[PDB]
């Protein structure tokens, strides 16, 4: 079997992207952050305390009749961001695009941060990492992908994401026209649960690349491109005015200004990141002074390749007994 689902951007900047997915019998659609740096499928549902939902469609499982309640089965998340999120969990038939899995946990919210009631277009996330990160208690679950994994012509799936417009995610197949070139594949960690690879160098505008590995993981549910200060120093020491600013929370730059590329490497192969996906306009409205959309990992722990560097290529996550992560331009 296969899936093909578009992802389409909630936002003018791209904050992320949401994939309507389809949970219930007769169908519920709800529109999901299918999240390749977590390992919950959870859902804003008629459970969620009703203070909290703001806009949000839900899952209501008594309409469902394909509805189990896995008994006992609690969950709670909290995220890098700090938004977090709890409840109990459901059993239910779920399909992507074409592609259905029966017994997959759905996790309901009971209670959701103030970050999630006040975004109206996200009505829950879909975990793409591995399994090994489900917080359900006390039988942890398995991830969609791994439910479907046995049953697709190859266990795969790929992302694709838009610069300002919508893009893909494809479960069981590669789609060749949707990149140039040759696709490198890299070498994953599971070790920490994340599709976790070393890049091996960047390099800034027109600039030398320098050659130097640097860990991090390939995440569709950040926004963002968090790499090590050194790194993120020499990028925005390219562009006129830009300046960490402390009490914005990262580097902010003119929004006058012409953003260089950032390229990162894999293996041999260099993916280029335009100027523009690096632009995250003014920190307010109305502000002169923009928001970079490359930052610094240093106290997150670990470096983050997130949208703006996913969303310049086509990126598989293969999920085959020995995982690995392929990169092709496009």
């Amino acid at each position: 079997s296969t899936g093909s689902a578009t992802t389409t951007p909630i936002d003018s900047l791209d904050d992320a992207y949401i994939t309507p997915v389809q949970i219930g019998t007769p169908a519920q659609t709800l529109n999901l952050d299918f999240d390749t740096g977590s390992s919950d499928l959870w859902v804003f549902s008629s459970e969620t305390t009703a203070s909290e939902v703001d806009g949000q469609t839900i899952y209501t499982p008594s309409k469902s009749t394909t509805a189990k309640l896995l008994s006992g089965a609690t969950w709670s998340i909290s995220y890098g961001d700090g938004s977090s999120s709890s409840g109990d969990v459901y059993t239910d038939t779920v399909s992507v695009g074409g592609l259905t899995v029966t017994g997959q946990a759905v996790e309901s919210a009971k209670k959701v941060s103030s970050s999630f009631t006040e975004d109206s277009t996200i009505d829950g996330l879909l975990g793409l990492a591995f399994s090994t990160l489900n917080t359900v208690s006390p039988t942890q679950q398995k991830t969609f992908f791994d439910n479907a994994k046995a049953s697709l012509d190859s266990p795969v799936f790929t992302a694709d994401l838009g610069y300002h417009a919508p893009g893909t995610y494809n479960f069981g197949f590669i789609d060749t026209t949707a990149y140039t070139g040759s696709i490198t594949y890299t070498a994953v960690s599971t070790k920490q649960g994340f599709w976790e690879w070393t890049s091996t160098g960047y390099a800034v505008g027109s600039g030398t690349f320098k050659s130097t590995s640097i860990d991090g993981i390939a995440d569709t549910g950040t926004t963002l491109l968090y790499l090590p200060a050194t790194v993120v120093s020499a990028y925005w020491a390219q562009v006129s005015g830009a300046k960490s600013s402390s009490s914005v929370g990262g580097y902010v730059f003119p929004c006058s200004a012409t953003l260089p590329s950032f390229t990162f490497g894999v293996g041999s192969a260099r993916i280029v990141i335009p100027g523009d996906y690096i632009d995250f306009g003014p920190i307010s409205t109305g502000s002169s002074s923009c928001f970079g959309g490359i930052q610094s990992s240093a106290g997150i722990g670990i470096n983050i390749f997130g949208d703006v560097a996913l969303k310049a290529a086509f990126v598989v996550f293969n999920g085959a007994t020995t995982p690995t992560l392929g990169f092709a331009s496009k």
